[PDB]
Parts: structure tokens; C-alpha cells; sequence
């Protein structure tokens, strides 16, 4: 499966926007996941107590994990395709420490283009909407794979 170089352009080009402040695009994407999906807060240990918006976005700590998951992802997405370095640690430990379905990629997914299409409409049109669709789903494909050679269906 794979993405030509100008799909991998709409893909950099907004997240070159994101790059102007990760911190509060993590936080707003985290917020999107847990209103939308409350079932994906449980997986957080050091989250699962917060139960508003208004305490999602006061908590330092969210506010770190958001920054850690946006740059780790943002190394993934610069590596257009060639990622297997970055997906083996983050693939055992979703699969392994974290126990991360492959559905609730697809809701994190789901929150990251939902976010990108409210804030970034100049570089997040249909073309480049699709195109981020699908650098996420091969993100999910390879990640996939991973798991299944790690012992876990999720
Ligand atoms: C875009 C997909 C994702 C990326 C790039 C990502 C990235 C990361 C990174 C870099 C870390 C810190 C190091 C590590 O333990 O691997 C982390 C931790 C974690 N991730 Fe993810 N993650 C993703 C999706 C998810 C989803 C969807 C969930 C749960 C629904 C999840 C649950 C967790 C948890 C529970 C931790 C530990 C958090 C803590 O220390 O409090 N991850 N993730």
C-alpha cells in the first residue's frame, strides 16, 4: 500500500502547521478521543480520573502526552512510508504494556483528522484530507502487522 510523493506533501504541509504549536493540537486531539470515544480514557492510568474538558485541558501531564504522541507520530509521517525503525518500540509497547486495539488507532486516527479539518481548512481540503487518511491507515496496516508478529490480536 502506498502513497505517492505529492500525498506525502498534503500529509507534511499541514502538519507543518501543527509544528507551530504540537501542545495544544495534542490536547485538542485528546479531548476529540475521549468526548467522542470515553472508552479509550480507561487505557490511561494517569488519566482515566479526569472527567471534563475543562480538566483534560488544565492537566500538565495530558498536555506532555499529547506533545510525545504528535512528535512521535510526526517522525513517522517524515519517514513517508519508511517507518519500521519508529513502529517496532511503539508497536510493542501498544501492544504489550499499553494494550491498544487496533480500533481505538482508528478512533485516535479518526480525532487527528477531525481536529486538522476544523483548524487547518488551507491546507486541509479533500485532497489532503485523503491523502492523511491514508498515510494514517498504512500507519495502522504496518502497525497491525506488527502486533500479530507480537502475539496480540488487538
Ligand atoms: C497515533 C497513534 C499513537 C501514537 C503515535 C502514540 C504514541 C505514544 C508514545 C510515543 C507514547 C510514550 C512511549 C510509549 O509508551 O510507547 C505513548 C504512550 C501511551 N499510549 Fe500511545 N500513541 C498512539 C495511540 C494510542 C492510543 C489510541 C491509545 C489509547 C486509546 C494509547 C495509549 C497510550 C498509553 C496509555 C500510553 C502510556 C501513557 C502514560 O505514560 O501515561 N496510545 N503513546
Amino acid at each position: 500500500m502506498v502513497l505517492s510523493e505529492g500525498e506525502w506533501q498534503l500529509v507534511l504541509h499541514v502538519w507543518a502547521k501543527v509544528e507551530a504549536d504540537v501542545a495544544g493540537h495534542g490536547q485538542d486531539i485528546y479531548i476529540r478521543l475521549f468526548k467522542s470515544h470515553p472508552e479509550t480514557l480507561e487505557k490511561f492510568d494517569r488519566f482515566k480520573h479526569l472527567k471534563t474538558e475543562a480538566e483534560m485541558k488544565a492537566s500538565e501531564d495530558l498536555k506532555k502526552q499529547g506533545v510525545r504522541v504528535l512528535t512521535a507520530l510526526g517522525a513517522i509521517l517524515k519517514k513517508k512510508g519508511h517507518h519500521e525503525a519508529e513502529l517496532k518500540p511503539l508497536a510493542q509497547s501498544h501492544a504489550t504494556k499499553h494494550k491498544i486495539p487496533i480500533k481505538y488507532l482508528e478512533f485516535i486516527s479518526e480525532a487527528i483528522i477531525h481536529v486538522l479539518h476544523s483548524r487547518h481548512p488551507g491546507n486541509f481540503g479533500a485532497d489532503a484530507q485523503g491523502a492523511m487518511n491514508k498515510a494514517l491507515e498504512l500507519f495502522r496496516k504496518d502497525i497491525a502487522a506488527k502486533y500479530k508478529e507480537l502475539g496480540y490480536q488487538g
